[PDB]
């Protein structure tokens, strides 16, 4: 759990 | 629903 690639919060696919 | 910020898979905060 942080930062990198994976799901959650920021920039790629999904909703927003 | 579909590419930029929010939330989903890419890069970003949450679980790899
Ligand atoms: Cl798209
Ligand atoms: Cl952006
Ligand atoms: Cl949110
Ligand atoms: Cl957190
Ligand atoms: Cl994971
Ligand atoms: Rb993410
Ligand atoms: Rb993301
Ligand atoms: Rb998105
Ligand atoms: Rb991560």
């Amino acid at each position: 759990v942080g930062a990198x690639a994976x799901v959650x919060w920021x920039w790629x696919w999904x909703w927003x």
